[PDB]
Parts: structure tokens; sequence; C-alpha cells
DNA sequence: CTCTTTTTTCTCG
DNA sequence: GCGAGAAACAAAGA
């Protein structure tokens, strides 16, 4: 679930649920609410959704009037609208009951996490887990970039994966990317030349903004993308790359599967 | 049976 | 602060 794939699951929502009215909240995992489940359910029972924002890899509903719920899926999330009937599945944790269907938060490893804060509290809460900005032209300033890689001896794809740097690269992405710009993913970032920057920044905002348009990269709300058909390296181990024709290795870097084309990505 | 594979954040040294 | 390794947790394959 990187951005792409939360962004996609944002609209659907934003689409769906926007001026539904919550009759009711229930949990049989409550502890996946980090600022506590009941204290949620007093809140937001009643309240109408509205409407769906993103930051980063997270979602936010905005409930009421200064309520903010932010949620992330983390490796395995799953959110789906269904009836009112709808049978329970065995990884079902939360659901947001409304009059015509319920929201149902689902997540086999149980890694996902539910927070409940103000609105006033949304601006400090993204500054403490110190998130970079978000993969646009307007937002993603190449200039700050470049000198932050200038400055570091960090390898490129863990730097790219802290989040810090640009927000929403995931492992998937992270890989199509630097093999879209032609970087190996152990290159030390301060090793890259001022065209490779360039192109590489150019590179996250052109995969990211084409894996938002196919609706991200479905293996629930969001399975319906189509970038796993676009995907150039990523789970492509042993296959030929489609520009040179090597075999498309894989590797581990900072505990990571990492996809490179050795001829496309040297070093 | 064991070992490995698949976002965020903390423990070591 | 950093890098290495791993925990949180569940399922499936070699
Ligand atoms: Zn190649």
């Amino acid at each position: 679930g990187e951005l792409p794939e939360v962004e996609t699951v944002r609209r659907e929502l934003e689409k769906r649920i926007v001026g539904q009215k919550i009759i009711s909240i229930e949990a049989t995992y409550p502890r996946m609410v980090l600022t506590g489940f009941e204290q949620l359910k007093k809140e937001l029972t009643g309240k109408t959704i509205q409407g769906i924002s993103r930051r980063g890899k997270y979602l936010i509903f905005e409930i009421g009037d200064d309520f903010r719920l932010i949620s992330h899926l983390r490796m395995e999330g799953k959110y789906r609208l269904a009836t009112l009937d709808a049978p329970r599945e065995k990884h079902d944790h939360l659901t947001m009951k409304f009059a015509d269907g319920q929201l149902i938060y689902a997540d086999v490893r149980k890694f996902g996490t539910w927070e409940l804060i103000s609105t006033d509290q949304v601006l400090p809460y993204f500054l403490k887990k110190k998130i970079g900005p978000e993969p646009t032209y307007e937002d993603f300033d190449e200039k700050l970039f470049r000198e932050k890689l200038r400055k570091s001896t960090k390898k490129i794809k863990p730097y790219l994966l802290e989040q810090t740097l640009v927000a929403g690269l995931g492992n998937i992405y992270v890989d199509e990317v630097l093999w879209l710009a032609k970087i190996h993913p152990e290159k030390e970032t301060n090793q890259l030349i001022e065209s490779s920057i360039h192109l590489l920044h150019d590179s996250i905002i052109e995969i990211l903004q084409k894996a938002i348009k196919l609706g991200g990269s479905s293996i629930a709300l969001g399975s319906t993308g189509k970038m796993q058909n676009e995907l150039q390296v990523y789970g492509k181990t042993g296959e030929k790359c489609s520009r040179c024709g090597a075999e498309i290795q894989k590797i581990k870097v900072a505990g990571r599967g990492t996809h490179f084309c050795p001829v496309c990505q040297q070093k």
C-alpha cells in the first residue's frame, strides 16, 4: 500500500461515503485504535463524514467539524463497503456502520492503525512524523532534493524509503523509479550527478502520477488498479529488461527485496 | 518441523 | 545520529 494505492482508496471513499452519518462503530480488534477505541466510538457515533484527505501513505477521514481520523494501511490493510447483513470475514477488525451500508477495515497482519485527533493537530502530527513533500511539481522542490542528496552518504533506495526526501514511495515504486532513472539501488547519494538527480526527481513524480491514474497496483476498494501491468522490474526476477534485454536480478538492500537491471543500473 | 518472504519504528553498539 | 537487525503479526511456499 504505497501512495498510489492509498490515493485510489481515498478517491473511492470520497465518492461514496462523504455525507454519510455514522450510525454505530464496532470493533473485534480495538487495540489497533492507538488513541483508544471506546473514546473513538463515543466521539464519532452520530457524526457525518465531511471528506477524505491524504498525506503521504496516510488516509485522513474528516468527520464532524473538528475530528480527523488518521488511518494507515501499512502492509495489508484493506477497506471495503458492504451491506449491513454482510457476513464477517476472518481478518475484519473494525466497522463504521451507516444507514444503508458499512465500511469494514481488514488487516491480516494487524499492522494497520487508527488515530483520532483534532483538525488543528493534523499539521503538527505530520511535522512530528517528519514526512517529506508530496510528489508533485508544485510541492517537490528539485533544489532542496538535490542538496539533501549531496550531503548524504546513505544509499539511494533506503534513503528514498525514509519518506523524508519525498513522501509516498514504497518498495514497489522505489524499484520502478530507480529503474526508470537508471540508478543502482545501492548508489550512495552524494555520488549522483546533477543530470541523474534531475532524471530521478522527474521519474518519482511521473511514476507515482501514472500509478494514481491507473488506480494503483492490485494483487475491497482499490482492487481495480491496472498499474501492475506496467511494472518494469518489481517481481520480475529472471525476466528480460524491456530496454536492454538483460535479466532482471533480485538482491537484498537494507533488508528489503530489490529488483533491478544490472545493465541499465550500473554500479 | 525450520527458514524465508511480504510499513513503520525501536533496540543495540 | 547511524547502520544492522528485528518486532508487530499472519499466511503460504521451499
Ligand atoms: Zn536493462
